[PDB]
C-alpha cells in the first residue's frame, strides 16, 4: 500500500501517530493516501476522521483572498497532511469526492467559518462534518465549550497533560518543521479522543 | 410489471434485495422502474422511499462544478440505481416529477448540503425529505446521532452485524463493481429499518 | 351559483364529495367556483380551506423552469381542480387575490417548498398557510408526523381506512383519469378531517 | 376636526363603529384623518391601531406585479378606510411617516408577508407592529391560533357570535360596497378586543 | 463645559431634565454636548443613554427615499436633540463614532426596524445597543411588553403619571414645538427609568 | 524576545500590565509582539486572548467607507496596541493568520458587529471568538449581562473597584494619550478576569 513513513511520534499515553506530509501536485497520485485514511477509520475509528484546514491569505493591501494551502486528516494510527498547489490541480478531483464521503464523519474544532470559506473559495462541500465543540456543550450541558479551541476542548473532556503541546505553540515562530507537525498530531489524537468518549 | 434483473443480495437477516441499475439515455425509459418502487413503498414500506445521491466534480483548477451522476432509491425489497448522463436528457423531467411527490417521503443521511446542491445546480427538488438522523437524535434524546453517516447511524439504533459492508467500504478502492452495488443495497436497507424503527 | 357537475365520490363514511376540474382559459370564469368553495368553507370548515399545487418541469436538459400547471381546493363537500394555462392568462389575479385571502387558512401538507416556488416562478403569495404537520407535531407531540406525506400524516391522525387509496396510488402509472382524480378528492377530504380534529 | 361622516355599523354587543372611506389623490389633505385614528388610540385605545392591507395584482401572465391599493386603521370608534392611487402621489408621505410611528402599536393578523411586501414594492416600515396570533400562541400557550384568520382567531379568543360577518364574507362576490365595507369594520372591532384582552 | 441652556423640564417625580436642540451645520461641533451625555451616562446612568432616531421620506410617488433627520439622546438629567442636514456634513463622523461607542449601551425601544435603516441607508452602526421591550419581555415573563412602543411599555412596567405625555401626544399635529420637545425628553426619561429598573 | 517598552500600568489588585503601542508600516516586524502575547496566553491565560477593534469613517456626506484603523490584545500581563496604516502593508497578512488562529479563542465584548465589518471590508476572519456577555448571560442566568458594555458587564461579574477607569472615560475628550491607552489596558485586564471566572 502507501506508507506513511514520515517522522512520527509518541503521545502522553504511549500511544504514536505515524504522519505523512504530501506537497500535492498535477502528478501526485494521493489516493492510496486517502485509501489508507478511510481503511484506519472504518477498522479502528469508528467512522470518524478528524480535519483541520489551514488558509493563506494574499493581496490584503488591496482585496484579501483566501485560498486553502493544507489541510490535515487524523485518525487512531495516522496523521496525513497535504501541502495544496496555487490553483489546484484537476486531479485534487479525489480530495472533493473523499470531503463529500457519508462513509465517515469529518470532525472538527470551530468548523463553521471553515465550511463558509471552502464552499465560497473552493466549492468543497462537507457532507457529513461535526462541530464538536456544540456537540460536547449538548452532552456535558457546559456551555464554555462551545467556544473552545483545540486544546482546552481537549483538556475539559480529557484531562490529559498536554505539556509538550503547550511548549510547542507558546513558541510557535521558532519551532521547527517537526516540531509543528507534532502539534498538529497531537491535536489530532486529542481530538479522535474527545470523539471516541462522546460517541460512547 | 418491470423486472429487477440485476444481481440480488442477501441481507443478514435473511432477506431478499433485488436490484436493477441503468444507465439512462435518451431513450431509456425509467418510468416502469420508478413505478415498482413506488408500488412497494405504497404497500410494503410505509411510503418512505430510501435515497442517496452521488456527485461528479469538474475542473477544480480554474472553477469547480458539481454535478448530478447517480441516484439510487431503496424500499424494503428493491433497490434502484440510476446513472445519469451529462448533461440530462429532457425524459429525466420523470426523475424531477418523482423526486417531487408527496405520495411519499423521501428518507436520507445528512441529506442538508445534497437539498441544497440539487436545487442550486438542477433545480430537482425534494418537497417530501427527512433527514433521518435529525428525527432520530430528536426522538431518543442522543444527540450524536444527527452526525453519523449512514452505517454508524445503522449501528447506534438497529445493532445489526455490519461486517459485510464494512468489509467492503475499508477497501473501497479495489473492491469490484458487483461489491459496491451490495454495499448501496445493504445501507438502503439498513436506513430502510431505521425508518421502519421510528415510525412506529 | 355554480354546479360541480363533474364525477362524484364516496369517503368510507358514507358522506358524498362533489368535484369539478376546470382548463382556465382567458374566457373561463373561476369566480363561481371559488365562491362555492369559499362559502363552504365559512359555513362547514371553520374557514379552512386544504390545497395542493401541481409543477410541470421544462427544459432540464439546459436550465430546469418550473411552472404550476394545477392546484387543488377542497373543503368538507367540495374538491375544485383548476388546470392552468402557460402562460396565465391575466384574469388569473382572481387566483393571486384568492390565495392572498385572510378571510380562511389554507392548509397543506409538507408546504414550504412550495410557498417558494409560488413565489419565484409566480409571485404568488400565500398570506395565511399552515403546514400542517408542524402544527400536529407539536400537539400530538409525535414529531415524525412532521415529516410523512399526505396518507401517512392522515393514518397517525385519523385510522380511517385507506385501502381504496393506497390501491390507486400504488399503480399510479395504470390509474385512469377518473381514478386520480378520486385520489386527489380523498386526500382532500382526510386532510380536512385531520384539520378538523387539531382545531377542535 | 375630521368628520367620520361614512355609514357606521352596530356590532354584536351594540357598540358603534364610524367609518370613513377616502380615495386619496393629488390634493387630498389625509392629516387630519390620521390625526383622529391617533387621538382615538391615545384616548380610548392603549395606544393600538388594528390595522388591515390590501393587494391588488397586476400584469400576471408577464411577471406579476403587486401595488398597495388599500389600507384600513381601526380604533375602538373609528374605522378608517384609505384607497390608494398609483402611483402614490407625494402626500402620502404622511402615510408612511404614520406607519413608522412608536406613539402606537400597529396590530395586525398574519401580516408576516405583508410587511416584507410593503418595503419591496413600497419602502414602507412599520416599527412598531404586532403580529396578534403569535402573542395569543405564547400567551394561551395554543398552537394553532399562530396560523388562523382574523374571524377564526376572533372566534378562539372572544366566542362573540359572528353570524353576520360570516354571512357577508359567504357570499362575498355577491355583496354590495356597504356589505364589504362592514366586513372590514366587523373585523377591525374584533381584533380590537383580541388585543384589548391580550394587554390586560 | 458645555451649556444645555435650551428649555427644562419637570417630570412627574419633581426631577428636572435640562435639553438641548442643535441644527448641525458643517460649522457646529457636536462634541461638547456628546461629552456632557456621555459623562451624565457614566456617573448617573449606569452607562446607559437612551434614543430615538427620526426619518423623513421623500420621493414617495416614484422610489421612496428614507433619510435620517434627528436623533435624541436621553440620559438622567439631559435631553439633547440633533438636527440632522441633507446631506451630512464630514463632521458628523463623530456622531458615527458616538453611536459605534462600547463604552455605554445604546437603549431604545423597538428599534430592531432603525438599527437597519441606519445601516442601509448610512451604514450608521450600533455596536452596543439593547432593545428594551425585548429584555423587559424575558425578565418579567409578560410577552407582550416586546411589542410594546414607548409609552404603553413605560405604564407596565412603572405606572408611573403620563397625562402630561398623553395629552401631547394625543394632539400631536397642534402641538408648538416646546411641547413636542417635552414630549421627546419625558419619552427619555421614561425609558432611562425603565432601564434603571431592570439592570439592578 | 520583543519587549514591552512601553508605559505600564497598576491594577487595583496591585498587579502590573506591561504595554506597548506599534503604529504598524510595510517594514515594521508584528511578529515578535504577537508571539509574546500568544506565549502570555498559553502559559497564563487559559488560552483566550481578550481583544478589541477600533474604526474610523470617511466619507459620511457621500457614501460611509469603514476602515479598521486600529486593534488592542490584551492578556493577563500584557497589553498591545496596533494602529494600521491606510491602506494595509501587505505584510498585514500576519495579522490575518493571526485572527485566524485556533490555538486560542478570541474574547470580545459585543462583537457581532464588529465580526460583520471585519469581513465587508477585510476579509478578516476570527475562527475562535466569543462574545462573553452571551456566555455570561448563560451561565449566569441574568439575561441583561448580554447587552452590556466592557465596564457595565465587569461590574456585575467581578465586583472591582473601577472608579480610576470611570474617571478618565467620563471626560474623555480630555483625557490624555497615556490616559487612554491605560483604559483600554484597563478594560483588556477586566475582561480577561471575566473569563478567568466563567472558564473555571
Amino acid at each position: 500500500m502507501a506508507s506513511f513513513d514520515g517522522q512520527g511520534f509518541m503521545m502522553v499515553d504511549n500511544s504514536w501517530v505515524q504522519t505523512k506530509a504530501i506537497d500535492v501536485e498535477s502528478t501526485t497520485d494521493i489516493s492510496p493516501y486517502l485509501s489508507k485514511i478511510l481503511e484506519d477509520s472504518v477498522w479502528n475509528g469508528n467512522r470518524s476522521i478528524v480535519f483541520d484546514v489551514y488558509w493563506d491569505v494574499k493581496s490584503v493591501s488591496t482585496k484579501s483572498e483566501w485560498r486553502l494551502c493544507s489541510v490535515k486528516f487524523s485518525t487512531k494510527n495516522f496523521c496525513l497532511f497535504l501541502r495544496l498547489p496555487n490553483p489546484f490541480c484537476d486531479n485534487l478531483k479525489d480530495l472533493y469526492r473523499f470531503f463529500a464521503s457519508k462513509f465517515v464523519t469529518f470532525v472538527g474544532v470551530q468548523i463553521q467559518e471553515d465550511l463558509a470559506l471552502l464552499k465560497e473559495n473552493h466549492g468543497i462541500v462537507i457532507r457529513s462534518s461535526l462541530e464538536i465543540g456544540k456537540l460536547a456543550a449538548k452532552a456535558r450541558g457546559t456551555p464554555i465549550v462551545e467556544f473552545l479551541g483545540t486544546r482546552e476542548l481537549a483538556h475539559k473532556i480529557l484531562w490529559y497533560d498536554m505539556s509538550r503541546l503547550d511548549s510547542i505553540q507558546s513558541k510557535w515562530d521558532e519551532a521547527s518543521s517537526n516540531d509543528r507537525l507534532e502539534a498538529a498530531a497531537i491535536e489530532g489524537w486529542l481530538i479522535f479522543n474527545v470523539y471516541d468518549q462522546l460517541q460512547q
